[PDB]
């Protein structure tokens, strides 16, 4: 996509070589924002083939409040394998904070049900937020939340969402993260009877890993194709009842996939 | 400042009329980002006089972990009066989350000391974050955290910081919020022996209140003056030992102040 290839080029032209946690090394910039009008098409990268199966099942797993990778394995999705322990656990990452944030006094808060109630009863609220950055449980998480905090906004009957992503692997992570949150906005808009507005992505440390440079130059030579259209075939009873089969991505015709190593 | 007056104009040209919590009504946009290179000057608005006394003491109060307004009153700062209860309490807002985030198992986490330790021992970390959005205590807070989440970044010996502000009163709140966080970056950089880099401000619902329109048009006719220079006269033993007298803002010569009503 235009916005995405502009960011890849910006990291190549402006990024600082930086060491990182994995020992791979990165070219890095800090602070970037891009906006996707979801009315223009579903923002799935076309200059390389993205594995939709992994994107959709990872979002359905988050909405279940699940942090064990068994569900992903049942559905042949292996993207979280390298961080899980012997029992397949990841600790209280995304799904657990979204669905069951533990309070100091022992209660659990379901942020997704809270957001539904706010969108249905107080759409003008400036407080419609979900946060996975639970400071008191960071030490139990396999990987600290990268897409950490997001906010919904309603104006003129359209639902928008902004994500703050503290750390962004531009070649591998970001195509998945954009499609995942664009999908959640479509689901939320359908459940609340709203039209989809904008998805606003904001990044903190936005980086290309040093061993993704050949793949980056290859993808940068490709022309973006027309964005596909997302079709949700059914309106489930709730946001927690969607099924993989309910989604149709129409007209997706990408350039070939480009493999790249994951930095662990 | 150039960036600030460009945002005011953008809200006037592109904002949607929106109802809000206070009943005042706003012109609102969602998702904006601006960057201030702190090497260019201290980003204190010059097209209206800002009350530095309130800005500096509010930051020192946050760093103490204090949420009762008595300290502010001792220093003749009245900006939080309308939200405090009979005992002057605001509930577990900013200072308390920054200095003593309560964990599910009863521990308290001092995020500021954690950040100091990360900047001193692992400056390349992509996880150097402070969050005031504590989901399990939102219901005890007088006002939900508006400047909610921020991240530090170190590259080429320079310290940068990005703030996610979920809700932004452009005329009253934002001049104070920009100066406050720019001041914290200078303090952190001095304590860690770094140069100051960029302050990146990212907003969610960014708005002008309907009864600030005359004040906005007046300020938009003024030309920005040169930015002042911040001088910290002393290096305290720690980030918690700064005093009001340690700060000097040199060459601040603003246009006259513009009064405007606060929406409660
Ligand atoms: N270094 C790093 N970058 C990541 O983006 C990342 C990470 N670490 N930690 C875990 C994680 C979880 N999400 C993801 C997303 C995509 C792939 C991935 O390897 N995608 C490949 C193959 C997809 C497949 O399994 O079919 C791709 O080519 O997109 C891995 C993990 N993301
Ligand atoms: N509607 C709203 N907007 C705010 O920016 C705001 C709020 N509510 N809730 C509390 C709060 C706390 N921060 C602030 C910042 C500035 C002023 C204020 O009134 N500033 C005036 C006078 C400063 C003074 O007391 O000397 C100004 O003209 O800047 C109030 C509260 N900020
Ligand atoms: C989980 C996840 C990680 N990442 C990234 C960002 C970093 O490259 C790495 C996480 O490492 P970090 O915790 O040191 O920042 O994986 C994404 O880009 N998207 C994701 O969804
Ligand atoms: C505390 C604080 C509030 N605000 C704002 C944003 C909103 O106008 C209002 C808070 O209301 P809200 O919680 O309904 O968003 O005050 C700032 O802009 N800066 C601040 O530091």
């Amino acid at each position: 996509m235009k916005q995405y290839l502009e960011l890849m080029q910006k990291v190549l032209d402006e990024g600082t070589q930086k060491n990182d946690r994995t020992g791979t090394g990165t070219l890095s910039i800090f602070g970037h924002q891009m906006r996707f009008n979801l009315q223009d098409g579903f923002p799935l990268v076309t200059t390389k083939r993205c594995h939709l199966r992994s994107i959709i099942h990872e979002l359905l797993w988050f909405l279940q409040g699940d942090t064990n990778i068994a569900y992903l394995h049942e559905n042949n999705v292996t993207i979280w394998d390298e961080w899980a322990d012997e029992n397949g656990d990841l600790g209280p990452v995304y799904g657990k904070q979204w669905r069951a944030w533990p309070t100091p006094d022992g209660r659990h808060i379901d942020q997704i049900t809270t957001v539904l109630n706010q969108l249905k009863n107080d759409p003008d609220s400036r407080r419609i937020i979900v946060s996975a950055w639970n400071v008191g449980e960071l030490d139990k998480m396999a990987l600290a939340p990268s897409h950490a905090f997001f906010q919904f906004y309603v104006a003129d009957g359209k639902l928008s969402c902004q994500l703050y992503q503290r750390s962004c692997d531009v070649f591998l992570g970001l195509p998945f993260n954009i499609a995942s949150y664009a999908l959640l906005v479509h689901m939320m808009a359908q459940q609340c009877d709203l039209e989809v507005g904008d998805f606003v992505w904001t990044g903190g440390d936005t980086h290309l890993y040093s061993n993704h440079m050949d793949q980056t130059h290859l993808q940068l030579s490709r022309e973006p194709r027309p964005l596909p259209k997302l079709i949700i075939k059914r309106k489930p009873e709730s946001i927690f009842d969607y099924r993989f089969e309910d989604f149709e991505i129409e007209g997706y015709d990408p350039h070939p996939g480009i493999k790249a190593p994951v930095a662990i």
